[PDB]
C-alpha cells in the first residue's frame, strides 16, 4: 500500500481557522510501510489570521483532524472532509474512502493523554515542532506544531493537530501563508 | 515505481554556484508513490563561495534544476546533467513521476481565489560542517523558474546570515525534504 | 519497505550517562535507496533527565554501531534486545545502513572531502514546547569504536538558558539518508 491521502485539487478554501472557509490547507500523507511521509502547508485567506502583525493575539491557532476507528475524518474537524480523499488515477472524485487505519498515527507510539521514572510518559514524542517561513521568506519565521492523538473531541479514535503561530515581532502586516513542511510518523498498522 | 533519481552519491564537481563545476551537489530523489523523498547537500569546492566569511557578498546564491515536459534536465541548469540519472550511462528518457506537481505547485480580487506563495517553497536552516554554531539556510522552490521554457523546476537557494569572522567552508549538512509528485 | 525499530513504546533501552537511563524511540523504514527515519529521546533518570543552565556539558552522544551485516554491536549506547524488524534477532540489515559511498568513514580542491554531508542538524523542542529549543545532530559512519563497519550517532543538546529545570524530552525528528544498498 503506497497510496496517498490528501487534500484534493479543488482550489476552494477547505479549512476553518476562525470561521468556515477562511483557509486552504495542503496536506499529503503517503504510506511507506509502517511510516507515513507527510507534507503540509497553510494559507489563511480571510479573517483574523489572513494578515498578521505583532498586534494580533493570540499568536497561535489550531487545526484539528479528528478520525474515527476506520481512519475516516469526523465532521468536527477543522478540515472540511469534502476535500479529503485518496489520490487516485481513476475517478474517485465522488467516492469517499471507507478505511485508512494504515494512515493513522500509532496509538502505541503516540498514546492519548491519560510513580516509576522508567514509566514516565514522554510529552515531546507525540509532537513535531519546527520553524516554517511566511511567504517562504527566510526573514519571516513562524512555527508549526504537529500533534498525534492528543485530541478527545467527537470521541475520536485518532487525531492529527496542526498548531500554527509565530513569535518574531512584525511591524508590517504579512499574509499567513506558510512554506511547506515535511515530517513523518509511525503508522497504526 | 520506487526508483531513485540522483547525482550519484559521491559526485565529482557537477554544479555551478559562481562558475561551472565549482561545487559538488549531492541530491537523491526517491519516489514513494505520489510523494518524492529527497536528500540534498552542497560542498562548494572552488571560487568565491568555497570559503566564506562576513566580507563575502551577496550571502545567497541559486542553483536551478530545469526540466522539460518529460522530466529531462535542461542544459541551462546549474547542475551538470552528465551523471544525473536513475540508480541502476545511457541518459534517461522520462522522469515525469519525479517532477513537482504543477497542480500542487503552479508556476507564478476574490480572497477565496488567493494563491499560496509559501507552499511551493521549503525553508530551513542547514549547518556548515554540521556544526550547531554555524547555521546557514536552504530554500527549495518548486516550479518557480521559467528559463529555457522549462515545464518543471527545482531551485535550491543557499545562503547564510550569521557573522563569520573566522572563515569557514560552505559545506552543508544534509537536508531532508519531500514534495507532491506530478504523477 | 520493511521497518527496523526500537519498538514504538520501548522500556528504558539507552545509555546517556548510565545504562538504560533513557528511552530512545527510533524507526528506520526502507524506501528503496533512501531510509526514512523518525527519532525521539526521553531521558528518564540521571544527570540529563532534568536539565538547566547549570548542567555541563550541554551535549551528549548516543552511538549505534553496526558490523558488516548491519547487526548492532554491544558497545552501542542503544541496547539491542528489542532492536529488530517490525512484526528472533535479525541476521542482516545492510539495506538499512548509511552508504559508505555517500558518507565515507573519516580518513586538490576537487578532491576535498565534505565534512557536512554525513551530518543532519536541526532544532528539536523539549516537551514539544516552541519556547524550549534544543538540538539534534545525526551523524553517519563517523565512529570507529568496536571496529564497526557502519554507524549512526545522535548528539543531543541545547544552548538556550533554562533557569527553571525541564525534562530532556524531545519532540520527534524526521530525517532520511542514502542507503548502502
Ligand atoms: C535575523 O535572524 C533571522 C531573521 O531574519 O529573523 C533568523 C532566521 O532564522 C530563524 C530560525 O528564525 C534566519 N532564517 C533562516 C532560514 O536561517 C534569518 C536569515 O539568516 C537572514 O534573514 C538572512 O539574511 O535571520
Ligand atoms: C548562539 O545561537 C546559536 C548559534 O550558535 O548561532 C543559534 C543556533 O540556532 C540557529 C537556528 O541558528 C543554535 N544551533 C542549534 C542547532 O540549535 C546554536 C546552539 O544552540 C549553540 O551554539 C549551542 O551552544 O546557538
Ligand atoms: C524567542 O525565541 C524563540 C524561543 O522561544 O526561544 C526561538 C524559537 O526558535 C528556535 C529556532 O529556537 C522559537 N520557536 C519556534 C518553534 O519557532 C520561539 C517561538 O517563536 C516563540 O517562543 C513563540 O512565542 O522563539
Amino acid at each position: 500500500d503506497t497510496r496517498t491521502l490528501w487534500t484534493t485539487p479543488d482550489p476552494s478554501p477547505n479549512c476553518k481557522v476562525e470561521t468556515a472557509r477562511d483557509s486552504k490547507l495542503t496536506l499529503a500523507l503517503t504510506k511507506c510501510g509502517s511510516q507515513i511521509l507527510a507534507t503540509v502547508s497553510l494559507l489563511v485567506v480571510t479573517g483574523k489570521y489572513a494578515i498578521i502583525s505583532d498586534t494580533v493575539n493570540p499568536k497561535q491557532f489550531s487545526i484539528k483532524l479528528l478520525f474515527n476507528d476506520k481512519g475516516v475524518l469526523l465532521s468536527d474537524s477543522n478540515l472540511d472532509g469534502t476535500y479529503w480523499n485518496y489520490r487516485s488515477n481513476n475517478n474517485n472524485i465522488g467516492t469517499p474512502y471507507k478505511e485508512a487505519v494504515g494512515f493513522m498515527p500509532s496509538t502505541t507510539a503516540y498514546p492519548k493523554p491519560t510513580t516509576d521514572p522508567d514509566k514516565k510518559v514522554s510529552q515531546g514524542k507525540n509532537k513535531i515542532v519546527s520553524n516554517i517561513y511566511l511567504g517562504g521568506e527566510v526573514y519571516q519565521p513562524g512555527f508549526i506544531v504537529v500533534k498525534f492523538n492528543q485530541e478527545t473531541d467527537a470521541n475520536c479514535a485518532y487525531s492529527i493537530t496542526f498548531d500554527f503561530g509565530w513569535g518574531k515581532v512584525y511591524k508590517d502586516p504579512i499574509p499567513y501563508d506558510t512554506s511547506s513542511f515535511t515530517f513523518s510518523y509511525i503508522a497504526q498498522e
